[PDB]
């Protein structure tokens, strides 16, 4: 039985509103609605993992895991595992994967983060998983984010609460958060960004809805305009979206939005918007390809329309050869040139870089750099030829090249990162000086640059 070189993942996220579902919601699970639909052709055919992230959910862990477990029965004719399944408040995460797929996951992680204080701590927060599939590592975090059109502010705090604090994946990557511990991380929920337009425009907007013309109104989408900015979400991907706003609906219909202000509001209006997104970020040059990213028409329970989209996805095999895992296998060498980091930094420390990879049996620490002034103000950190050689455990390029290097830059006074990035080892030669970049990233803020170049020996 050979191992899978892809998979397919569905991401689904859904606002139940504290309101049960009703009996049949197959639609979600089908990719059926509006937006990027999948092919009725498809329809018997399962995905390898569900993912299912919940807000505002009345459900017990049980009474949802049975609606899901027997809406997937239905369509597909297979019985799902239970991966994980984690619970804050009434947001909640399901992984479920087909029974083949036991045996290849492993390393399972569930956490949660709560955002705010006093005030603002009670409701809204993340819950994650994350695990193993053969050798490629797998991250999902489904967030609440703060409501309100003028609390974009206070979203984007939120994201950056969750990406530094939820604790997911391998601990060993001490320097690195979620947004590089994982092959493939999916970020999805009710993030409750907006569209930015004047409140006597709702019934414009409402028209523009009812005609599909949704780009004058993505325009003004908040989550669009701060991932522009660089204020949330920097290096994530996310489809083009072409389904209707999925908030706020008058519930047992989809025909009306209700915007409008009322006490239950907090006498807020809720123009329509699309609150409910799924985002991801892979590692450089593996293959991710998003075939449907839509809203169901037919769930009507809720104020929020249930969002769906899914992924192929690379994954890789375990790799065993005569020598690693357990040993170095000196037919591979990684070398790293004439390599510099430009940071943002205004300090004076000297700095060190640190090397995590899977294809490594520990991290490896370099010498201290020469810091520089550069032209424009900058601290420019140079290593030149002075980087350490890594000696992968397993030297055949069908596994290095598969591989992936996470770099920190590191302070030699606090030993605390300044920066993390990542580089693919998917080099167009082996034996060749190739150039390398990656941007530098902490708490998820841009800090800095790694480039340089590299020289990978595998056993061809
Ligand atoms: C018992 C739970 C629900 C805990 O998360 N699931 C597992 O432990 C598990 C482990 C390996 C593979 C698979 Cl499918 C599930």
């Amino acid at each position: 039985q050979p191992e899978p070189d892809m998979i397919t993942i569905f991401i689904g996220t859904w606002n139940m509103g504290n309101a049960p579902p009703p009996k049949k919601i197959t639609s979600w699970f089908l990719s059926k609605g509006q937006g990027k639909t999948r092919d009725d052709s498809a329809d018997y055919i399962p995905h390898d993992i569900y993912v299912i992230g919940t807000q505002e959910d009345p459900l017990s862990e049980k009474e949802w895991l049975e609606i899901l477990k027997h809406s997937l029965q239905e369509i597909t004719s297979v019985t799902f595992k239970t991966v994980a399944i984690h619970t804050l408040w009434n947001i909640r995460i399901v992984v479920l994967a087909k029974p083949e797929h036991e045996n290849r996951i492993s390393h399972i992680c569930t956490d949660n983060v709560k955002t705010g204080i006093a005030n603002t701590l009670g409701n809204k927060g993340a819950v994650g998983v994350s695990f193993m599939f053969n050798g490629t590592s797998l991250g999902f975090v489904n967030s609440h984010l703060t409501s309100g059109s003028e609390k974009k502010l206070r979203r984007n705090q939120n994201y950056m609460n969750i990406l530094r604090f939820l604790a997911l994946g391998d601990k060993k990557l001490s320097p690195f958060n979620i947004t590089h511990r994982f092959t493939h991380l999916f970020w999805f929920g009710d993030l409750n960004y907006r569209v930015d337009l004047p409140t006597w425009e709702a019934e414009t907007i409402i028209q523009k809805i009812k005609q599909q013309q949704y780009a004058d109104l993505l325009s003004h989408d908040q989550l669009l305009t701060e991932r522009r900015e660089q204020k949330v979400f920097l290096h994530f991907e996310e489809e083009e979206i072409t389904f209707a706003p999925t908030y706020r609906f008058e519930r047992l219909t989809r025909d009306k939005y209700a915007y409008t202000k009322q006490k239950a509001t907090g006498m807020k209006y809720n123009l329509p918007s699309w609150c409910d997104r799924v985002l991801w970020k892979s590692y450089p040059l593996v293959h991710v390809v998003c075939q449907s990213y839509g809203s169901t028409s037919d769930i009507m329970t809720s104020d929020h329309s249930p969002v769906f989209a899914t992924f192929e996805a690379g994954v890789t095999s375990q790799f065993v050869s005569k020598n690693g895992p357990g040993t170095v296998d000196s037919q591979g060498q990684i070398e790293f040139l004439r390599c510099y980091a430009t940071l943002k930094t205004k300090s004076q420390t000297k700095f060190y870089l640190e090397f995590h990879s899977s294809c490594l049996e520990s991290f490896v620490k370099s010498q201290e750099g020469e810091n520089e002034e550069g032209s424009e103000g900058e601290l420019v950190v140079k290593f030149g030829e002075t980087l350490p050689k890594l000696k992968p455990i397993i030297s055949d390029p069908e596994y290095l090249l598969d591989q992936h290097i996470l770099i920190s830059i590191k302070s030699s006074d606090s030993d605390e990162s300044y920066g993390e990035g990542c580089i693919a080892l998917r080099l167009e030669a082996t034996e060749t000086q190739l150039p390398i970049y990656t941007p530098l990233t902490h708490h998820g803020e841009l800090t800095g640059h790694f480039q340089g170049e590299i020289k990978l020996q595998t056993s061809q």
